[PDB]
């Protein structure tokens, strides 16, 4: 993070060892389940590009995913260089924190019109983590179907946990929650849900189908 | 949370990783048992809408419940937009922290007459968590009955833990504690309780029925 | 708790998540063993009524006990209303933190002559926790008796752990420590203790009876 | 502890929940092994009598020992009252924190000539914990003897761990370390030790007898 | 680390016990897997040479590796002495924190033109940890080959985890990711990958080969 | 530690309970393996003699070692008294923190020419811990020999972990690393090592002998 020193100048605060241990535990245990993106944004809230790189580089496992992340960051950095022909003006590799010093990063982040290289880079990281979260999804929403004995609440949990990983825009997810959620319910359950009509909320669907 | 910087301006404090881990543990382990509402209010005490969204989005399981929560927040945000036709005046989606920046959220929360979008949104969240807590209750108070060998204290614990989840107003809960608590006691126990008359406190009921 | 802001005004400090987790662990594990009262007073040291309510409401189990606590607090609040007919003058429900805002609570607690609603309410809570601790005692001091093979130290531990829960005033507890402690010792042990005469301290009793 | 407020007046700091949990763990697990006295002095370093009472009252087990502690504190408080016939002048029960408010305790501890009631009371507590540590010693130093197959280092560990609990003054402990340590060694080992003569240090004794 | 005292002079902050326990856990558990270098740089962010030596000296196991580290630091210190013939000008052993006091180290690190002996020494340490990480790699990238039944994602994880340890420059690693990654895939998988042509990204390779 | 109060005077900071628990865990678990000396110096970084005594006195086990430590400190204190015939001038027992108050210790440590009794005493402690670490070494370097099937890396780890405990000066340790390390290698391994000649570094030795 960045903290102002008592001497009246902008200074780095090192990302806490407790925060790094929390992030490493998150990635190693949850294995790019979609709640990894909000944990990244939460743990990384004030991060410089050096702090962001520290979070990525300390992940030990999943080096296939962490490579997909690096090469996503490289194409985002390339598009930045294309959009911004040449404090310095930061190149994409400066925002990615590879060709810039910590003092340049703080210089940009605290400039009079701030150039928020920590936020820009955290966007490119979250774009890469999105791609990874989609790829690590073990199944796709059209293949989520309710078992003949399965509680509708457990099927709904599976459906929406899969729908978090799915790529499509909110208009398509709206269509999925309207149509697929009913269509993939089991034969007894689906009758209950159809009897509600198309406007049923998820609360109405679950409470109507509770204990079917 | 919000904290004033030493430079004399309002600034964000990121929700602590320890607080996020505590909240995620609460939701994942206690699975919307009613003590989740007070743990939410306790852990979320100073939260901006960005902090509130961070707490909701980091929950990994229970995505059926977390969807019921989101669509509750959306209808609360819609009613806000209806009640408040158009710093900006915050739209419901601004209070829900989706269409507003963190700097707008802090701007409202620290305005000279403060517009407390963190508190307003935390109300809408607690309304959704209430609906979820009721739905995740495995049984209803009229079906809580004492076993013929069950200690009256364990039945009272089951009864009042169920009565926390129940929807009804305090006048109805008063009626439930007066009538159902006696009526659903086992045949030996119920005689002891009836002998106290209708005015008995819960201490009087439990101490009279101890070791029946 | 209450903390003065750097801007020169009284402000809330939220009860720490670590303190809440510690209190919840205390209540859930120790199940109103008498050391719950001092842990409450220790963890709750600076608490406003909102903080006190947060501590009570986050307990998940023991909802029979937590109901006995609420209805104790209600009768204490009723006696306060009776003793104090009508910053505002706080009603009993204001001190219990149900009809008062956090800003009213801090207003009273930091008034020029402070009205210490956090301390008053913590007294009513400890009165209720006392009643609960007595009721959750599995046995009573006149039924604590030493086994023929049991070490006198283990019997003394059982006796005084029971004597903590017992209701009676210190004059009665003095009589209990003088008479019952000897009278309920096992037949070999009781001879050793009687040989000391009535003035023996607990150290003298235990050291004389060690390894009997 | 005591901390000066930013408003320029002496104020209480509540004993940390982590410190209380550490003390309770110490007492419950180590069961008045002699390292409990230094852990008490370490955890209690700045304590007021209210903090000291909080540490004692939160111990759940060992209520025989905690009673011996209370009645030791009472006789120390009685001797204080005898030595000091009557801010107020603190009575022994004021120093024990039972008849004094926290504001009186801080008033004495921060008086212009400070009256250090926290240190005085911590002395009386450590006197009681000493008596308890001696009584909870499972054996006495004259009964610590080396087994015929036992390593001299393990016997030395047993001997000095017992010698910590023993009551006697340093002159007597010096005699014990000189004479009993050799005299109670096993028959082969004792020959090795006798060959060193009476002036041998414990390092010389252990290194000479290593691997006997 | 270094922190300015409130008296207006540069002062040491001791490396936290939590940070030391975290580093010792990292080295002892992860056993110079390549994520040890970023954990070192993360935990050591503000370190003086005394703090760096404290991190190295507290490692208990792996004393073969920690000797390779010391003798790497010695040759780096020798090259520094060669490059810099003779506050003092720091000798290599001063930068390694062996012949310099903590007050000299802080004197250099806070000099008007700062001489950043903590950063210089942390470079020499990371050079030694690199050599160790390469040597502790159980296999080399040309020997990483996919099993006939092994998922391509697990092979990619093994390949890139090995490629982290490998010595070669980024141009050689680029060649390895282009050619060896395909060449060492199993016979069915390798056909899928070859069908993409040479320009395929790792995302394209993994998504094309998913569930082969 | 020592911290300046906001009132402008030097004051004690109590050694943290987390630091004491960390030290007690270190000593009890690692049992004077040589990494105990750097953990002591790390955890004790700012310690007064009272803090140092608190660290020693809270160790529960190993009372043979802790006695060797005390009597080492006593002879160091005696040599100090001999070297320094008589704020006061501190006697050796004042530096050992037994005959001095905490306010005398802080008085010396913050004197205008500081008399650093905490550092002096920490030296005497580390001298005693060295003697203990040597004595608790289960074997000596001339008896460390490689098994016929044992990996050379595991033998090197055993050798250098033993060489940490060994008493001798760096010139003798240099001779040991040059000659004994080869001489005590197993018959196949020793041929590989001899083929390198006498100038081989430990990296060269281990990499040449890897997988023998």
């Amino acid at each position: 993070p960045i903290v102002q020193n008592l001497q009246g100048q902008m200074v780095h605060q090192a990302i806490s060892p407790r925060t790094l241990n929390a992030w490493v535990k998150v990635v190693e245990e949850k294995a790019f389940s979609p709640e990894v993106i909000p944990m990244f944004s939460a743990l990384s809230e004030g991060a410089t590009p050096q702090d962001l790189n520290t979070m990525l580089n300390t992940v030990g496992g999943h080096q296939a995913a962490m490579q997909m992340l690096k090469e996503t960051i490289n194409e985002e950095a390339a598009e930045w260089d294309r959009l911004h022909p040449v404090m310095r003006e930061p190149r994409g590799s400066d925002i990615a924190g590879t060709t810039s010093t910590l003092q340049e990063q703080i210089g940009w982040m605290t400039h009079n019109p701030p150039i928020p290289v920590g936020e820009i880079y955290k966007r490119w990281i979250i774009l890469g983590l999105n791609k990874i979260v989609r790829m690590y999804s073990p199944t796709s929403i059209l293949d989520i179907r309710q078992g003949p004995k399965e509680p509708f609440r457990d099927y709904v949990d599976r459906f929406y946990k899969t729908l978090r990983a799915e790529q499509a825009s909110q208009e398509v997810k709206n269509w999925m929650t309207e149509t697929l959620l009913v269509q993939n319910a089991n034969p007894d359950c689906k009758t209950i849900l159809k009897a509600l009509g198309p406007g049923a909320t998820l609360e109405e669907m679950m409470t109507a189908c509770q204990g079917v």
